[PDB]
């Protein structure tokens, strides 16, 4: 027996209300709202801030409003070439990166047993980077994440090293990854029901 | 419990493998002292690990590990010369320049030891550290950093990147590799008994 188990009841209550506020404010990635509700509908789990896949364009270390990272564009869906080019034109200082980030789910678990089952289920659904992120006397957080990450260096200090055709290939590749996130995210949602009891 | 009761023997099996791997020169001599240091702590033991790597490889498609092939692979800062030489071997498929962070796998006696190592690794700069798995035989902690890079260099024999661009890619890649070696040393020095 352990403290996070003792505190699970209180933790889920807090986490749920926190989620209701987020839903009421339309600040929860739409693609995962059902999935999140299904997970919370299971007795031994609850969700904390999560998010769906996303493509982005950002410069770092930015040189402006005293902020290390500045995002020139953010998309939670497949992107079109000209949208990305428009973001890129805004580049001024630091290194310019085109990123692809996998969807990420944080799930509180009632016991170690619950945590391990969620992890194996997540892995078998294609999310190979799922694991147990942290254990305190308050909660046990499980992290569900996939592997199709991308970190493309496209320029530095205002100078764009690539042209339109090259960037075109990159975009295609990023979309291929996004579509894969969605499918792995569909498999996970269909198998999540069995996890109940 | 299960892994706790089995810890004593699981460490022995691990030390044997580590021992073999060392005489066969399979472990990155980069992190050998760090591995020995971790194993010197009673409640921990190491399993397959790497000190981070820079790679020039070709694959049919991005993320295709089953068919990816190395033209150049290094676990230390590289020179533009080396990278160019690996590039010149490109024939087919897509050519990718990659940077991946170190990955350490460490077994732990109790859940409590795992959390301490996870928290220690995180303060040392390994943000993606976590408990990879808990089973009957062992509890594995994964220490890893967030930094990486993926750059398409060319395809089917045609090279896309110019010299200025390659110049930067290498410079940036070396900055990340330097950070990996620094974080690993930081972690190594933080490994105190209690």
């Amino acid at each position: 027996y352990m403290r996070f188990t003792e505190n699970f009841e209180r933790a889920k209550k807090e986490a749920l209300m926190s989620l209701e506020i987020a839903l009421r404010k339309g600040e929860v990635d739409e693609d995962i709202i059902p999935l999140l509700k299904k997970i919370n509908s299971i007795e031994n789990y609850f969700t904390t801030s999560s998010c769906s896949g996303r493509i982005s364009v950002m410069e770092m270390p930015h040189f402006g409003d005293k902020v290390n990272a500045k995002w020139l564009g953010k998309w939670h869906r497949e992107v079109s070439l000209y949208e990305v080019l428009e973001a890129i034109k805004k580049h001024r200082s630091g290194q310019l990166w085109f990123l692809v980030r996998s969807p990420i789910l944080h799930v509180g678990a009632k016991t170690l047993e619950d945590a391990v089952k969620l992890v194996n289920l997540a892995v078998s659904c294609g999310f190979k980077y799922s694991n147990i992120k942290s254990i305190s006397n308050k909660k046990l957080i499980v992290e569900i994440r996939s592997t199709e990450r991308m970190d493309v260096l496209l320029g530095e200090n205002g100078e764009i090293f690539v042209g339109e055709e090259y960037l075109n290939k990159i975009v295609e590749i990023a979309n291929d990854q996004m579509r894969r996130f969605k499918e792995k995210l569909k498999r996970l949602e269909s198998k999540i029901n069995a996890l109940n009891r």
